[PDB]
RNA sequence: GGAUUGAAACGCCAUGCUCAGGCUGGCGAGUGGGCGCCACUCUCCAA
């Protein structure tokens, strides 16, 4: 893996002179190697409802929203 | 259309199992034993 983000740039500046942008994996200490350990066989049942939001316009309503939730699980 | 301690993240670049060594030297299938004992082509048919 890697071991750093990447900078903001400064667009003016970039192309008022031609420079390359980029960041080197394979250099020195900017390689990282993580281990990790994970489940194998999983399976699960989920247990929810709705709520609205503040900021919800009036016309919203939750049963709308969940029919729609509805419609698209059934159809994948 | 904000936010799954999340959003991005190569195990990678390359290296001869090599050089060589006798299954050899040699040993008798060899000694010896009867196919023998004995038995009618014989009775009669002109040229």
């Amino acid at each position: 893996e890697v071991s750093s983000k990447i900078p903001k740039p400064n667009p003016a500046t970039a192309m008022r002179d031609r420079k390359p942008l980029y960041f080197l994996v394979d250099d020195g200490s900017n390689r990282q190697q993580r281990a990790a350990t994970l489940l194998r066989n999983v399976d699960y049942v989920i247990e929810a409802h709705f709520e609205l939001t503040d900021k919800a316009g009036a016309e919203d309503n939750a049963g709308k929203h969940l029919d729609i939730f509805r419609r698209r699980a059934r159809a994948g």
